């Protein structure tokens, strides 16, 4: 269909001006990694870029960030242009210049500095007028090349005389600057930004369609998680990316006035965001205008509350205007204003995890120049629990801790302070690990919901376990029709049972990772707190919760916890039924038909265990987890020692050997008794360092079997017995 | 509607509202729909302030004010009934009340032909199995899903080439076609965020779902069928039809089938109570939620309500020693309350079910109450062949494996037992088809392979204690 134009898609790497093509492609536009290639864009401009060629990537869609699609004017999900340039001639000094505000308090010399670093190993091909962006001491400044000698375009050299100049020519109205948050500036909520970028795509970029078609486009959507994770961030980004008009409520301002000049700004918020629609008006603090409920006194609160809901009933989807609100929990707010044409979509952003928090951190150091040994991966592992903005106060309190023990060491301080000194200005691991000390998981700890890390390569034994759970997770998920030709209903329950530390846990994780799914943990002093506090009403919210991150894998373990804190060889009077399993077979049964959601039991006293839970359409697989064998307590001890450095003069299958049965967990109590004993000796050390073989014979000496011989013939029992 | 209402300020609101009818009795006849009327009239103790209490007043008397020279008349919506002010309901007011009621699967499917009358889908979606899965969605939630269905397969085409003009092209869209593999893509989503509370429908257990059992199939119809057909002749002998049945005998027999096969013959509501609904109330000390669901049932008549576990309770007591006490508690004493106090017939039918009949109170069997009792036995081989044929009339079963040589070897098993060997041969049939291949129908050996597994959970000692209560009790 005429194949020159191509889509423009979002890119990884951090680097400017480089576009990233579907492999597949190569001998039809014919260019290679050694072509610039110009491309065209909007209000009659272009730019031209070098190539990358990577495999993921899907046929259609060209990958380049923010700064090369700006001045194209493209905003993703636009088509641009493609075609080669293999004609390129070389400059003699583009002339390069500041803009924006950015611009700040610099002065003396940038350009050895914000220019020479990165020209330079590089060869960057320059457009007149591209705005390229560069990085260094805390700040972004972006230099639009404003002469080329020869022209259109240029590669740059080393050999081109560099032009000190300085000067802060303000940038055009018309341009929509950088500073301004887009996509790539949202590091770690990334499931649901494809689900957001979903529902909007439609409404925000093609009104025409709408306009064009019979259907209703969502009207309003609520975005939920803890403070600081990055709600109006995303609503800023969605807006600034599809172009949007981004109108910003927010419910103190609105309850700051009196009351009808409150209703009034907030009945003119949307009359006047329809105007210039395509429009997005993000209500944050939702629960400021809107909890209505028991709990208001007065009219004019539950006024505000009402002529809201009447504004969500008054665009008539000839508003162009899309609704979000930022939410903290969900039952926060009024329940009538989730009626379906005022908030129909629910999207839970949710805590960051290990392999978010990463991504986080490296947005918010992209302009400080770091030093050499933070590796920002074992940063971004004690950070667990910080929220993003927990995170941007993370490395903003190191980056001020840095300028702390340099810089105005000599006073330097000027009226405008230097270019030159920030960015030689570096913060080291010792800053950041300065950094978490202090109080900053001040944000909210609640139930986690991510990815484990467990692969089944950390699970020593227990293959044909391993093997049973997959077709249990696996199978109903990827082969549907096939459990619909005999008309069978996939089991979604199971019930780990066995003795202790033999690895139920593990092989929940396990399997949640293997599906690449989340895995909500509820261990036994959650349910005990609910059976002591008389609340089961927060096994609903247990629920709910994995059904909104579903596929996921929402784990009880120890759910025989309050059969135990009955006791149950004697126990109290009653039956075996209690307040909160109670709940959950209400919620189980009354689950919705299959969305992902897969429920795993453990419990190392299947004995007490109240069997309705055990019934059809509940728990319904017990799968025994036994004692290891040297078989596998060989994997056990090898899985331990993955990490931690051991020497070979060790030997495994023999302390495997001497353990009649210990449980995995056993095991570690060995592994981890002898590294205890090594670290022992390396802090001590020298006034070698590596493990040895009698560092675990002094750990063998304490190792004790957990489980008596007595109960695994109960456990055996148990097995045969219930078939 | 009610926040329109309530968006105004005082004197302006009621002014809105009293206009409201002093304008539509000009147009009569007419029609008022007052929907969301617990923004306007919650009525309770809960509202504070005079304004709130003066907009549920005035309504109340805007209700009186017509004097049917009006031809009004006045709807409005409500969520559940308790919503509003009680003087709403003065005879005279709203003295009429109709229950909307989530749609089932019946009804999930015109919904759903409803909302896709303009799109012009593709060959393979039935919009059976689309209803199927839909359970828990209102009609709403159904509207949502198909218009997101078109949202999706509208983002796999057309804009592939960005065709965007001023008016896009009419040819274009009525190719556009939404397939299966779309609307299981619009049920992954969230849209099960609507409400899920107790369901009331015409189950879809005809009696050819039931393996035996004949003599209680002609023993329940009398007991259902004949009042409700032939009143007069139960009022030539003045006598009441019994309006309760207690099945009682081994789990897995049956008791709840028989339940919905006989509102099914009816074509009656099901409303089924299990045990973990009863131990809720019995924990959270909340038994005037009994009362809600008697409440339900006369609103649903003809209806069946059937309550299984009875003995849940019970058993969460003990009942071998158990505690001190009697037999009486708290949420069973309510469903007697609800019982005998009801309306002489509405049709409404009461089954128990239990499996400990022993450990039940006695109060419950006195007449007025559940008042016949019904044993369901483990059924035998001439049953246990029809139990596993009505299994298998849906999955495909080649010849090869026969079924009474199945139903000889077992002594006695549950009709659960035997759903167990079935259920236990289709996974292990459906393990082999899913790796196939790197053929595709069940066999004999698959059902071998599944009776290693077969297990009968009824001990041979109780139902000599379930043969015992039968004989004991006439
Ligand atoms: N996922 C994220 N990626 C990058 N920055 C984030 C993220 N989440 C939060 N932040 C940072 O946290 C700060 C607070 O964000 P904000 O959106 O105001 O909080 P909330 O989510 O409560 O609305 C922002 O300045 C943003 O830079
Ligand atoms: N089979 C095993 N393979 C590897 N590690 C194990 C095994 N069993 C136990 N462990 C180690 O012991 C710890 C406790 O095991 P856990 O998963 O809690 O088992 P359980 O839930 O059965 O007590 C885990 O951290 C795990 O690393
Ligand atoms: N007599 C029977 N005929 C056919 N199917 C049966 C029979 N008994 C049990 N089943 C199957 O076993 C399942 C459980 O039976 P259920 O109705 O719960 O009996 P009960 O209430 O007595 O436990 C049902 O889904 C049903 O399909």
């Amino acid at each position: 269909n005429r194949p020159n134009r191509l889509i423009v898609d979002e890119a990884i790497n951090e680097d400017n001006s480089v576009v990233s093509l579907s492999q597949p492609k190569m001998d039809e536009l014919q260019l290679f990694r050694g072509d610039t290639v110009l491309l065209k864009g909007k209000k009659r401009r272009e730019a031209v870029c070098i190539v990358l060629s990577d495999d993921t990537c899907s046929d259609e869609k060209i990958r380049m960030n923010r700064v090369v699609r700006n001045n194209l004017r493209v905003r993703l999900g636009d088509v641009i242009s493609i075609q080669p340039c293999p004609d390129v001639k070389y400059g003699k000094r583009i002339h390069v210049l500041p803009i924006d505000d950015t611009v700040e308090g610099i002065t003396g010399n940038l350009f050895e500095v914000y220019l020479k670093p990165y020209f330079l190993e590089a060869y960057r091909p320059i457009r007149k007028g591209d705005i390229f962006l560069v990085r260094g001491g805390m700040r972004a400044v972006e230099f639009k090349v404003v002469e080329t000698d020869p022209s259109p375009y240029c590669i740059v050299a080393p050999d081109t005389v560099i032009h000190c100049e300085g000067e802060p020519i303000k940038r055009e109205d018309e341009e929509e600057s950088l500073n301004e948050v887009g996509y790539d500036d949202i590091g770690g909520c990334r499931k649901q930004l494809a689900q957001i970028k979903e529902m909007v795509e439609l409404p925000l970029r093609h009104p025409a369609l709408f306009k064009a078609i019979g259907v209703k486009p969502p009207r309003g959507i609520l975005l939920y998680g803890p403070p600081g994770t990055g709600k109006t961030l995303i609503a800023r980004a969605v807006a600034n990316e599809t172009g949007a008009f981004f109108f910003l409520i927010n419910g103190p301002e609105i309850m700051s006035k009196l009351a009808g000049e409150s209703e009034s700004n907030l009945r003119k918020a949307f009359e006047e965001a329809e105007k210039n629609a395509p429009a997005i008006i993000f209500i944050d603090e939702l629960d400021a205008i809107a909890p209505k409920r028991e709990k208001t006194h007065g009219e004019v609160e539950r006024r505000i509350v009402s002529q809201l809901l009447t504004l969500m009933d008054g665009l008539k989807q000839r508003a162009h205007v899309i609704v979000m609100a930022a939410t903290n929990r969900p039952n926060s707010i009024d329940p009538a204003l989730r009626r379906f044409g005022r908030f129909d979509r629910e999207v839970d952003i949710g805590i960051p995890d290990a392999t978010g928090r990463l991504e986080i951190l490296q947005i918010h150091t992209k302009n400080m120049k770091l030093a050499d040994d933070v590796d920002l991966e074992q940063v971004a592992n004690e950070t667990h629990g910080h929220v993003g903005a927990d995170l941007a106060a993370l490395c903003s309190e190191a980056a001020l801790q840095a300028i702390r023990k340099k810089m105005d060491l000599i006073d330097l301080e000027d009226e405008t302070i230097d270019a030159e000194v920030m960015n030689s200005l570096a913060v080291t691991m010792d800053d950041f690990r300065w950094a978490l000390s202090q109080s900053n998981p001040s944000a909210l700890r609640e139930t986690v919901v991510e990815v484990p890390q467990v692969t089944w390569e950390d699970i020593g034994g227990l293959e044909d376990v391993k093997r049973e759970l997959q077709e249990l997770v696996q199978y109903p998920v990827e082969h549907p029709d096939k459990f619909l030709k005999f008309g069978m209903t996939p089991s979604k329950g199971v019930l780990f049972y066995g003795p202790p530390g033999c690895g139920k846990t593990l092989l929940a994780k396990a399997i949640a990772n293997e599906c690449q799914a989340n895995f909500i943990s509820i261990k036994g002093p959650e349910l005990l707190t609910m059976w002591f506090g008389e609340s089961e009403a927060n096994v609903r919210e247990i629920f709910d919760k994995a059904r909104q991150a579903a596929p996921c894998v929402l784990f009880f373990d120890e759910l025989d916890s309050i059969a135990k804190a009955r006791g149950g060889n004697i126990g109290d009077g009653g039956g075996a039924a209690d307040r909160v399993i109670n709940q959950i077979l209400t919620e189980m049964d009354g689950m919705s038909t299959k969305k992902n959601v897969f429920i795993i039991g453990a419990t190392n006293r299947p004995d007490i265990i109240d069997p309705a839970i055990l019934r059809p359409g509940r728990l319904d697989q017990l799968i025994y987890i036994p004692l290891p064998d040297e078989k596998s307590r060989v994997a056990i001890l090898k899985a331990n020692l993955r990490k931690s450095p051991v020497a070979k003069d060790v030997d495994l299958e023999f302390l495997a050997k001497m353990t009649n049965g210990f449980s995995g967990a056993d095991l570690t109590e060995i592994c981890q008794r002898a590294c205890k004993l090594a670290i022992r000796e390396s802090i001590e050390s020298e006034i070698v360092p590596e493990i040895r073989r009698d560092h675990f014979e002094e750990a063998m000496r304490f190792a004790r079997r957990s489980v008596s011989d007595n109960d695994i013939r109960k456990y055996e029992m148990f097995a045969q017995t219930l078939q």
